[PDB]
């Protein structure tokens, strides 16, 4: 008879800027494209990008209380790793050169910490740069870039064979021997790129499993879903001059969120109008070049330029897990009257709340 | 179509611990799954009770067959245990509490076979609690029956399928009956390779494969033992594992004048270990083997040589034989000295130590 998920949840995590180890590339891409393959199979995901140890712990810790009796997890990991006597850890963006295991989040603590779980299905897949729980573990490993070979958005090895069988109403653990073997087909993948399937799956479970609404544990995890996808409503800043600024907010990731400012009002008498972000708080450590973007390119922002409204200036905040209070910034704006050679100028904070995972309450 | 270059397996089962509770299962589920490998053409050498050094040289003997291309499995019943995240296989003498250096680490043993070229490298564990193609198959449990996962997997093993696809369909099994039992299956398959691929011989390494299993299967031939007195005993032998072999005699002729004789065996290498009251048994089960009943002769008197893996030399012992001639009251005695040279396992020169 058909499977049911009592609900489907996923914490994609991608580390890319490391303080102390090489910078990686792929996260960015395959962290986005799984987030909209797993919410086309009716996932609630939260995506994190650049997580520090604590962050990883918490993060983890915090995804694993959503795992219920009957519930399908999927817990994705791109990034540095590495292996030490015969355990594999995840490496976060402030570990330490060398890499310290006490620094790192061992993946068997993980699988054990999964092991308890009463779920239906519990999918833990590493994409790693070098009484049942139904647990499927999925070890992908692939070479560090070479330093001296030659280096647009191309996603990482694994994500590249994934994408293609992630949506097939097949059996897990038939998907990921399938991927394998496409894998094992190429001959770029030969060297270069490795895949171990661990699993402890007894029933038919697949990720495109219906899913079985107005129970607390059904209410818990549709509230975190909600807070950690919350953006601030956009606002119209009124200024003395009579000058409309329309402050809107786009999201990237769930610890990324793009600002952008536009002029909805000038009065005729204003000629240069000149509308900037600035003030962020400190914890989120944005750097003022690159804020006030001509394209939202030019803040690192690829991914979703499609939802953006052009002729703005575009800021990314990508740190979101780092604020501890409302995000508080300053509106400034720079203008000039026609007939005058003088600027004059104005400015109105603007308070907007915790964004995304910001209102899970980060310590 | 994949093809093996060739197809060995080694089967390790179990039971008399010295230190820890007697298992069952592995006497039947190995000889089982020796009978469905050879259906699908794997050289099966299948050893029972092996203290710890037996064990290391015989994982070490059969890590050395696997050359580029040729399809391994490795199969283990009995006691085993997990500590710091390693699972291993507990030989008959480990002492009490368990300890990892007196036991064979099963990821000691996998990261061997990742070094080697084989075409497929499976590893089934029925523990009681260029690229290697690595299937592991990892099975834990807390009275002639089989074991749980042997009866699972014997119905599934013959299916020309995936060997990834059908240990999956064996979990699968064990998830539907209320009955079961765990199963893990870690893989690095990445091209379709069954147990039932045919195999692809004149060269040195396959000469030498060949040359392995067919010494672990030399039977010593039946002999007619003549004695003075005109009796004479055949002498028979059957095998039920590499190390176990079942020796049987039977009167082939009584002269006339002697109006009763009864024939045994004796004086046995100490090495083997038999108690003599347990050989020269009116029927094969006596002596604990049942497995093989179906192929010894009725009528005998059986004996069951247990641990030819412990046989340094040829194997020597004595047929007695005890009468008395028709019109006198004294029993005549007499014996003869029989050498049979080493049989099965013991063909492949058996040592003290590691190496
Ligand atoms: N530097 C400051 C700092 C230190 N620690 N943290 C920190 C604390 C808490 C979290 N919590 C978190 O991510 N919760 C998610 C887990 O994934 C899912 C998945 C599905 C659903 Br439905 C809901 C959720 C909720 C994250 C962080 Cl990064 C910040
Ligand atoms: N206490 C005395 C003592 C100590 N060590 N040993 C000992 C030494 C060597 C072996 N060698 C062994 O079993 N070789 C087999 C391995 O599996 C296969 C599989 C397929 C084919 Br084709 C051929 C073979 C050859 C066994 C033992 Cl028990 C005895």
């Amino acid at each position: 008879d058909q499977p049911l998920a009592k609900d489907k949840v996923a914490l994609l995590i991608g580390n890319m800027n490391y303080r102390e180890h090489p910078k990686l590339k792929a996260p960015l891409v395959d962290v986005y494209e799984l987030t909209n393959l797993l919410r086309q199979l009716d996932f609630k995901v939260v995506s994190l990008l650049d997580l520090t140890e604590y962050e990883m712990r918490n993060a983890v810790d915090e995804f694993l209380l959503l795992l219920d009796k009957g519930v399908y997890g999927l817990l994705y990991y791109a990034g540095h790793g590495y292996e030490n006597f015969g355990n594999s850890f995840m490496v976060p963006v402030d570990a330490p050169n060398p890499y310290r295991s006490e620094n790192c989040l061992c993946v068997q603590n993980i699988l054990k910490l999964m092991q308890e779980k009463e779920t239906g299905l519990n999918v833990f897949l590493l994409d790693m740069c070098r009484v049942t729980a139904n647990i499927v573990f999925g070890y992908a490993t692939c070479q560090g870039a070479e330093a001296f070979e030659i280096q647009g958005l191309a996603n990482g090895i694994f994500m590249k064979f994934l994408k293609d069988r992630l949506l097939e109403d097949k059996k897990i653990t038939v998907l990921l021997d399938e991927v394998a073997e496409d894998m094992g087909k190429c001959h770029l993948t030969k060297g270069k790129q490795a895949l171990e399937i661990r699993s402890s799956l007894s029933e038919k479970r697949a990720l495109t499993d219906p899913i079985q609404e107005y129970s607390a544990e059904s209410l818990v995890r549709n509230l975190q879903w909600a807070k950690a996808h919350e953006l601030p409503e956009s606002m119209c800043l009124k200024f003395d001059c009579g000058v409309q600024i329309q402050l809107g907010f786009a999201a990237e990731f769930s610890n990324v969120m793009i600002i952008y400012t536009s002029i909805v009002y000038k009065p005729p008498e204003i000629i240069m109008c000149d509308a900037y972000v600035t003030d962020f708080p400190l914890d989120l450590d944005i750097d003022p070049k690159d804020a006030n973007k001509g394209t939202p390119e030019e803040t690192g922002s690829y991914l979703v330029s499609k939802d953006l409204p052009k002729h703005c200036l575009y800021t990314r905040l990508s740190s979101l897990q780092k604020l501890k209070e409302h995000l508080v910034f300053t509106v400034c704006l720079s203008y000039q009257y026609s007939g005058l050679e003088d600027t004059v100028e104005d400015k109105q904070e603007v308070n907007v709340g915790k964004p995304l995972i910001a209102k899970l309450d980060m310590h």
